[PDB]
């Protein structure tokens, strides 16, 4: 894309510098950290003002392209990151790697009604490295694991909904915790959102981490 196109999420928190809520340990990109998670509550915020560019990225763009690799304990429900409120009253968008039920589960809560669709057969809870790729454009996302296997779902409202123009005055992007008991276990990489790209330009460049 153009200015400010690619955020990569670990980095705008800063958690590499700090010592607190993580391991940092080896990942399949041999050139950048990997997290392990430890206590998500001590992972660092996005700064609202990064955050904030990223909301615009989103509405500007009506979708984004998420890529992750994680390395994910056997049947748990792990959230990859989640925008959540800064009065504590809730999250307003957040995806969750299930181990539970073999999803990737995709949630929006828009005028005060949450709206959650499952990604079916995105078994993504193995103990091993996966790579993913998330496509969300409108109410459509796609889901690329590895570079092997396309899944699809459809939203109920589309995604630039929730990205409004002051988001980051109400609401701050947390990494790797979400939910009741749902922060994510096991280790993180290059969690980044990228735009101006489509997903056949990253499996290509074998993004398939």
């Amino acid at each position: 894309g153009g200015d400010n196109s690619v955020f990569d999420i670990f980095e705008l928190t800063g958690a590499a510098r700090k010592g607190s809520g993580r391991r940092l340990v080896k990942g399949p990109d041999p050139s950048s950290p990997a997290f392990r998670i430890e206590d998500a509550n001590l992972i660092p915020p996005v700064p609202d003002d990064k955050f904030q560019d990223l909301v615009d990225a989103v509405r500007t763009e009506k979708g984004f392209l998420l890529l992750a690799s994680l390395r994910q304990m056997k049947k748990t429900r792990g959230t990859l990151l989640a925008l959540e409120r800064k009065d504590h009253s809730g999250q307003v968008f957040s995806v969750v790697s299930n181990g539970k039920a073999g999803t990737l589960d995709l949630s929006l809560t828009v005028q005060g009604k949450q709206h959650v669709v499952s990604v079916e057969e995105a078994l993504l809870a193995t103990g091993q490295w996966k790579s993913i790729t998330l496509f969300v454009q409108e109410d459509r996302a796609q889901l690329y694991i590895d570079c092997e296997k396309m899944e699809n779902a459809e939203l109920d409202v589309p995604i630039q909904s929730v990205f409004t123009r002051d988001l980051a005055s109400i609401a701050r992007l947390r990494i790797a915790k979400g939910g009741v008991n749902d922060n994510f276990q096991g280790v993180l990489q290059n969690v980044r959102f990228v735009f101006g790209t489509t997903p056949e330009d990253i499996l290509r460049n074998k993004g398939c981490s």
